[PDB]
């Protein structure tokens, strides 16, 4: 197959990192990235705890148990199957917002206990301690006073909100330590860094109640990952050349390269002036690394 | 384009009426039973009916600000990205949840970056998808009072649905279609009724478990990737019918044929669907004849 990005508008496709319509793009103006969501090769290889779905973004799914007076999770993939520690540092679609305080919604999800009453609840998950080992099968949850009716039930979980650990600042670059104590946990997409040439790394961003943060980063759209799982288009070059262009006249309103790891570049700042925000990226061809933004 | 349908397996898709992965094919205990979804409706060419997105990320979402008019609270809505809504191409703003005559209970964030600093920005409020207080195609739902909204009132919050309920005195029935409201002479934006092939054919449906509670099954008639899919491809649709056989991801057999019809649904022919493995993926054969005998 010949390779290709997604014909959608910008403003039209989802964070990888949280459930929400990409409202911009920047470079950062600081900063390592190595998230574990929205990770994928541009001949389609998913890694890290990115998978295919939207719907699975930012979401957890288990057991909730209580022992030795202290709650938690035991955890599986979202559709219910066991997690297998051999595949990916957590689950698929675990939050990867790490060292701080990830406020849950959560819904019983066996239809045995879907017949009647509220299925629904609400938890705070520590991604730091020990006690978050979810690389492990499992997590803390805090006491709430409000979990006890759950014990034992299965449940799914999804990121309402974000804040940060006491005595920390919240930072959205920060990685989960997955492995607890005990291990790094395996296959974690890796760090990224720039290439040279004056190129930035670029991401897309979301509003979002990552409280005193709201700006969501992430290296690539959702929809850009499940377009390369379903292409499975052979890399034939360093770098694909993409046109950000105006979504009517298809007139170039910025380049972008794309590298085989799963991630793209600008130059930024080329007299002041902002891109619009429902453009569409076109792949134009493969070029060098040599190619000159 | 040539026509194709997604490459991925059907259990790693999303529902399109609720952010949830599919885990089931079914069809319907009344094989005459008439779905008009308003989310995941689009044409095999790509275009887009309904209150259908592109994303998943907006499936089964509202969002505006929150008012109070003498007791009564509410939400002025507007589209998910925060511009207004306008009411030109769809009955409710795109991704609006299309469950109607039951208790819909959501859960919100304010969404403002100024109100996002500090402190704990998230609430939750049931809204009912009945009474002429639910008017979304005329920009307006009531909230029940819970005692917890006056914090919000004046702000603009982002909404998703946690979970769902029957109203009083009646079944949660997730084939009701809301009453969104209708605004004078203006067009009702409504995705069309799908009426029921018959001779044999049956409409399928793909299934989530979801807290429908008293009916946690969530079906719908198409996966959302196949929208997203259709959309970016605009292919010419060639054919009265598509053929696709629903194949299993490892050996490649055809477990089973299905016809994709032009306005964005798919049929078999029950001997059903339900008994099928959730695994497999949907190929696109060839464009046949609406008449096309499975
Ligand atoms: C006010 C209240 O607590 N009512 C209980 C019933 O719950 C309400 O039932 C309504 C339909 O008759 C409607 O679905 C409401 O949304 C629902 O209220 C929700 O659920 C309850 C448990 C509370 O958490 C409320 O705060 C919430 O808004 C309840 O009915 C039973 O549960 C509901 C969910 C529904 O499945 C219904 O068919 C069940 O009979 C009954 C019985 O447990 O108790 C109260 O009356
Ligand atoms: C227990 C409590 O109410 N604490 C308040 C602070 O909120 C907590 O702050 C923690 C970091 O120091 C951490 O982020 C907690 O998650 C957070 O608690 C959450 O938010 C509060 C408001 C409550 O709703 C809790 O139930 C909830 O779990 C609060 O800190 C300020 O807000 C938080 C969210 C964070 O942005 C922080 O940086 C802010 O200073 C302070 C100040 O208002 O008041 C309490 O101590």
């Amino acid at each position: 197959k010949p390779f290709s990005v997604p014909n959608i508008p910008m403003n039209l496709m989802s964070n990888s990192r949280v459930p929400m319509l990409i409202d911009g793009m920047m470079v950062s103006n600081d900063q390592v990235p190595q998230f574990q969501n929205g990770r994928v090769t541009l001949d389609g290889q998913l890694q890290g705890t990115t998978t295919v779905s939207a719907a699975c973004i930012a979401r957890m799914r288990g057991r909730i148990f209580n022992n030795n007076g202290n709650y938690g999770v035991n955890l599986a993939e979202l559709d219910g199957n066991p997690y297998h520690a051999f595949d990916s540092p957590a689950p698929l679609g675990f939050p990867d917002f790490g060292n701080c305080d990830l406020h849950m919604t959560f819904v019983k999800i066996n239809p045995t206990e879907l017949s009647t009453g509220d299925p629904s609840g609400k938890v705070v998950i520590h991604s730091y301690d020990a006690t978050f080992a979810p690389h492990l099968g499992t997590v803390k949850l805090e006491d709430n006073n409000e979990l006890d009716q759950f014990v034992g039930k299965e449940v799914v979980l999804e990121l309402t909100w974000v804040s940060n650990r006491t005595g920390a600042t919240l930072n959205l670059w920060a990685v989960p330590n997955y492995g607890s104590n005990l291990t790094q946990a395996s296959q974690l997409a890796p760090p990224i860094y720039p290439p040279g040439f004056g190129e930035a790394i670029v991401y897309f961003t979301s509003t979002f109640p990552t409280v005193s943060n709201p700006k969501v980063p992430c290296t690539l759209p959702q929809e850009f990952v499940s377009h390369f799982v379903n292409e499975q288009a052979p890399t034939r070059g360093d770098a694909a050349l993409l046109h950000y262009v105006d979504p009517d006249t298809h007139r170039n309103l910025g380049e972008f390269k794309m590298y085989p790891e799963g991630y793209m570049t600008c130059v930024p700042n080329a007299g002041p002036q902002t891109l619009p925000i429902n453009g569409v990226f076109v792949f134009i061809s493969w070029v060098s690394r040599y190619y000159q933004l």
